[PDB]
């Protein structure tokens, strides 16, 4: 039974062998995919155009002042008729 | 003697134990996984955000014809 | 000396599928806490009913436009 | 009998390379999961947005007051 022990110690390798393999399949597919999550995250960060948008909605505020302004200048005259 | 063939048995078991946990906790994490991407997908708004001010622009472009055409009475 | 090595592979082997179960349930955990997380960055509906809005006011530019 | 140590004594090596692999897998995906979470925070831009919504919001109520003032000129003009 010497031989026994052999193919019984040769049986146990292998299967931990495969075991170490499917662990080692696994955790490089979770991480690659991880990669790809975080990149596609990266992609959802808007911050940059969301402020440059607000900036030119201020400009815009900022030329009804100036509309405004024209306008009331109009009454003026118009009232100084 | 044999009692190395029991215990050869018993390992056998838990070992297939083990790979089975293994295979199950890769399968569910990767499903997860893919629902993690795909959601992220969705928060990336870039087209609305820029169509958004595309038409802030075409306004802005608007007050500016209403602008001159004030002046334009005010010639008058 | 073939059962008390049993005892002990069986003690390690036991170890391992306790260490296997615990990264797989820790893992999980910040994955949902990840998806959770992803789903608020959703702005679908406050970017749509925002540019709503600037179609009125574009509305009212030209409403403006025509009293001139 | 010594057969069998040595044969247990792999065992041993090799099941602590088998942990070492694991806990290295594990540490290094929760890692890169923890940066997976903090970069989706950075993707949150409702603040940002509910802001510029309120901005164009006070826009429209400029415009209806330019609205009022406009015809005021109309009221005035219509003298004659």
């Amino acid at each position: 039974l010497a031989e026994n022990s052999m193919i019984e110690a040769e049986e146990v390798r292998g299967t931990l062998g495969d075991i170490s393999a499917r662990i080692e399949a696994g955790f490089e597919s979770l991480s690659a995919l991880q990669v790809e999550t975080i990149q596609t995250a990266q992609r959802c960060d808007h911050s940059d155009s969301i402020r440059i948008l607000g900036e030119n909605i201020k400009i815009l505020d900022r030329s009804m002042k100036t509309m405004m302004e024209t306008m009331k200048l109009m009454m003026e005259k118009v009232d100084l008729l």
